């Protein structure tokens, strides 16, 4: 039981600047609501469904087979999502790299890479660490824009072929294969989080910052934002929509107990995500006394935000080395064990539908490896931070809100919710109680359609700090969003039309078990019936 123990790096790196962004407090509540009304739920739900078809992503819609371009669409923002995660574990290799002297790099206004405005003690960016970020890391400053990123840096170059070269070869051989970083993951973050938070408990200042983060603004409230990216990064930090969960229960005994697991995984992020808001804002707030500034313009609310704050609290530190290798080696085993997780969802879904795959997985892994590596190129030039933002904002929002609101409105009006009730109880011995069955039918699914209704509604234009992107750059990130949208209704057409009868004969096809077809010739379906629908 220590997969449900281990740490998320979305609990770590993306909550902090989510949390920032929407103003401290007035984010908890939206988080919450969500984590109880739809995150636990359809989690319980891709798990029991896993383990009890024994299938993965495309192919466990076997029981309803109008069903399948779901499977396709999570299998995409899976391959979307990767395309930018190991930029972040590059990061973090390269800093590791420069954490092995006595004299840390972003402490002092020195060094080659410093503007002449660097104060050594709108947003505010003449800080040695925001320094240390931004020019002798990214190189930002060569960069006028996403229409002028110009050409890869050669050492991030480098550290990309190291994270995918141990990609490769920790998946070349099949699943399972002695998971070691699991047992990393489910003790070393703990022990850091716990250190940083009391440390930073005392830091002066850090009083502030608990405060405004224990503050809750009601009027920030009652507006879109907070609610879509609460609603995101519930589903982000879970797992649901992806295909990672299906896949990887798809191996579980049949007898294994979901609703343990669902319970302990949601109790662990939540406390997590909870600890490392507190931490962020005690930083936050010791930063802001330090500095002179306001807290609402002390830092950036992109996705480089904990590169900043970390080192600026280790420094902090007696024997500040030894803190920045752990955290550091903490925060690679967290984006290594992440990764894998995806790698391994996109090659069993598609590995599954296609027989032909599973004799050449070592081929089949080099071509998903080298495809990563070859689109993930694009995020490490020098306006590589634009196109990073531009595929967390479009890659998995709406378009994951939509494909678990498929998903869920599948399983429990089209198959059955008492069918998946008592496929449940045979393999672990108990039915489900009346609130996770009018979670599964009506609760989740009209949360789900209303949050997705207001993005749609409500989306604001593209910026990143002070710059603001062209309207292509928009153009472009709905066309990437809609690209797995648009798999659903497309697979409905052609199921549709390469069945051969009338509309009642495919009609009643396309949603029976691929099991159960003999009952067609018999004119016995139960979905033409009011029961069926009636049933809760
Ligand atoms: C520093 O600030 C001045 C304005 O006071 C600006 O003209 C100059 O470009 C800045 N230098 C850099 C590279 O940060
Ligand atoms: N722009 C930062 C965000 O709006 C924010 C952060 C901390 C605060 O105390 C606040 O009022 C607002
Ligand atoms: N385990 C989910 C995580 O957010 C993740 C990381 C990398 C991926 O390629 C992916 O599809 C999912
Ligand atoms: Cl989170
Ligand atoms: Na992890
Ligand atoms: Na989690």
């Amino acid at each position: 039981s220590v997969v449900g123990f281990a740490v998320d790096l979305a609990n770590v790196w993306r909550f902090p600047y989510l949390c920032y962004k929407n103003g401290g407090g007035a984010f908890l509540i939206p988080y919450t609501l969500f984590l109880i009304i739809a995150g636990m739920p359809l989690f319980y739900m891709e798990l029991a469904l896993g383990q009890y078809n024994r299938e993965g992503a495309a192919t466990v819609w076997k029981i309803c087979p109008f069903f399948k371009g779901v499977g396709y669409a999570v299998i995409l923002i899976a391959l979307y999502v990767g395309f930018y995660y190991n930029v972040i574990i590059a990061w973090s290799l390269y800093y590791l790299f420069s954490s092995f002297t006595l004299n840390l790099p972003w402490t002092d206004c020195g060094h080659t890479w410093n503007s002449p405005n660097c104060t050594d003690p709108s947003k505010y960016k003449f800080t040695p660490a925001a320094e240390f970020y931004e020019r002798g890391v990214l190189h930002l400053h060569e960069s006028s824009g996403i229409h002028d990123i110009g050409l890869p840096q050669w050492q991030l170059l480098l550290c990309l072929m190291v994270v995918v070269i141990v990609l490769y070869f920790s998946l070349w051989k099949g699943v399972k294969t002695s998971g070691k970083v699991v047992w990393i993951t489910a003790t070393l973050p703990y022990f850091v989080l716990f250190v940083l938070l009391v440390h930073g408990v005392t830091l002066p200042g850090a009083s502030n910052g608990i405060n405004a983060y224990l503050h809750i603004d009601f009027y920030r409230l009652k507006e879109a934002t907070v609610w879509i990216d609460a609603a995101t990064q519930i589903f982000f930090s879970l797992g649901a929509g992806f295909g990672v969960l299906i896949a990887f229960a798809s191996y579980n005994k049949f007898d294994n107990n979901c609703y343990r697991d669902a319970l302990l995984t949601s109790s662990i992020n939540c406390i997590t995500s909870f600890v490392s808001g507190f931490a962020i804002f005690s930083i936050l707030g010791y930063m802001a006394h330090e500095h002179k500034v306001n807290i609402e313009d002390v830092a950036t609310e992109g996705a480089g935000l904990v590169f900043i704050l970390y080192p600026e609290a280790i420094s902090t530190l007696s024997g500040s080395t030894f803190w920045a290798v752990v955290f550091f080696v903490m925060l690679l085993a967290l984006g290594l064990d992440s990764s894998m997780g995806g790698m391994e969802a996109v090659i069993t879904g598609l590995a599954d539908d296609f027989q032909v795959l599973k004799r050449h997985r070592k081929l089949f892994t080099f071509g998903v490896t080298f495809s990563t590596f070859l689109l993930a190129l694009f995020c490490i030039t020098k306006g590589g931070i634009y196109v990073l933002t531009l595929l967390d904002t479009f890659a998995a929002g709406t378009s994951i809100l939509f494909a678990v609101l498929m998903e869920a409105i599948g399983v429990s009006w089209f198959y059955g919710v008492d069918r998946f009730s008592n496929d449940i109880q045979q393999m672990m011995g108990f039915r489900p109680g009346l609130y996770w069955r009018l979670c599964w039918k009506f609760v989740s699914p009209a949360f789900l359609l209303f949050v997705v209704v207001v993005s749609i509604i409500n989306f604001k234009p593209l910026t990143y700090d002070d710059y603001i992107f062209p309207p292509w750059a928009n153009w472009v990130g709905w066309g990437i969003a809609l690209s797995s949208m648009v798999l659903v209704p497309i697979y409905v057409i052609y199921k549709f039309l390469s069945t051969q009868g009338s509309l009642w004969e495919r009609l009643a096809y396309g949603i029976t078990p691929e099991n159960e077809h003999h009952l067609v010739a018999q004119r016995d379906i139960r979905q033409f019936q009011l029961q069926h629908w009636l049933a809760i």
